[PDB]
């Protein structure tokens, strides 16, 4: 299977991960000798090792989670690791269950959250996709990425009506363009360390690119971390809108480049936190009495399974669940939860 020098490297990994008594990362937690000696010499058939799986969480020691899938077969292969680490992030997402097919649900049904705009600056509904026949970014060759690349840009740049747009490649982008679309925050960067120790940043910028529509309410990132983040996003709350908007164009781009998926992980992403249905569907929110104690706010954004997260008392608050519910019960779940949380804000 793996070659020498990598078990080498794995053994090395192991022991700094023991070393490391004050980690917390779920890869610590689960890499148990047992399933370390049993796992770390298996290769898949792509020539993917333990090493590629592991590597982010030994060298980024306050990594959460630790580990990425550098290909499909890799969910399979180092289940012994995938499957319990998976269970313990996806919270509720049980050993017997299996995550739903697709299933975007009524689009149009959900409401506008905040119609006056008193609380929600804007809203954001995003997905993740792998193109099928393509490994994750460590597998990826130059030539992988830049067929990717001229794959999607032809898909994108196809795309009319509402979707209608320009493609921008990362590759010998200038520095006015960048600022244009820095300013609109469109443009990504470079992986940090945790994606760089995950060898997901190979070849940058090759392959690397972003698309938006004429009115900057649909952007998608090709190659960042995943193939694909597609992503609608307006002010306001209307989370009808939003979502109407990425199921039409996710649904447009899938016509032409098929999605990788699994029976049980649903669609399939580099991180495992980014499993199931993929979405993060998100406000960025202003709400000043229940951010008094960021405490409190968490507590009542997790009774509501929401997430609180980064974007001067602006949070951005999300759905926490992922896998073992639909792609409409997702939304619903950050609806509702945020439905809630703004009744809570003007209450106290
Ligand atoms: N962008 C992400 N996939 N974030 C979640 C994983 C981040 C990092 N690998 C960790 O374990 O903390």
């Amino acid at each position: 299977m793996a070659d020498a020098a990598v078990i080498e490297k794995l053994e090395a990994g192991f022991k700094k991960l023991e070393a490391a008594t004050d980690c917390k990362s779920l890869l610590k937690k689960y890499l148990t000798k047992e399933v370390f000696d049993k796992l770390k010499d298996k290769r898949t058939s792509l020539g993917a090792t333990l090493l590629d799986v592991i590597q982010s969480g030994v060298e980024n020691l306050d990594s959460g989670v630790g580990i990425y899938a550098p290909d499909a077969e890799a969910y399979t292969l180092f289940a012994p690791l995938f499957d319990p680490i998976i269970e313990d992030y996806h919270v509720g997402f049980k050993q017997t269950d299996k995550h739903p097919n697709k299933d975007f649900g009524d689009v149009n049904s959900f409401v506008n959250v905040d119609p006056e705009g008193k609380f929600v600056i804007s809203t954001r509904v995003r997905c993740g996709r792998s193109m099928q026949g393509y490994p994750f970014n460590p597998c990826l060759t130059e030539s992988q990425y830049k067929e990717m690349e001229a794959k999607v840009s032809s898909t994108l740049s196809s795309l009319e009506g509402e979707l209608k747009g320009t493609y921008y490649p990362l590759t010998g982008m200038s520095k006015e363009v960048q600022q244009k679309l820095i300013d609109d925050h469109f443009l990504f960067k470079e992986g940090d360390r945790f994606l760089q120790a995950a060898n997901a940043c190979r070849y940058w910028p090759a392959g690397r690119g972003i698309y938006h529509n004429d009115n900057k309410t649909f952007l998608v990132w090709v190659n960042e971390e995943d193939h694909l983040r597609i992503i609608s996003m307006q002010m306001g709350g209307d989370l009808g809108q939003v979502f109407r908007r990425l199921t039409s164009a996710v649904n447009e781009i899938e016509k032409r480049i098929p999605f990788s998926h699994h029976d049980r992980l649903g669609f399939l992403t580099f991180c495992p936190t980014n499993l199931g249905t993929t979405v993060r569907a998100s406000v960025h929110i202003k709400l000043p009495k229940l951010a008094a104690n960021e405490e409190k706010l968490e507590e009542v954004a997790g009774k509501y399974n929401l997430q609180v997260r980064g974007t001067g008392g602006i949070y951005d608050i999300s759905n926490k669940r992922r896998m073992g519910l639909t792609e409409f019960q997702a939304v619903k779940e950050m609806e509702d939860g945020i439905l809630e949380l703004i009744k809570i804000e003007k209450e106290m």
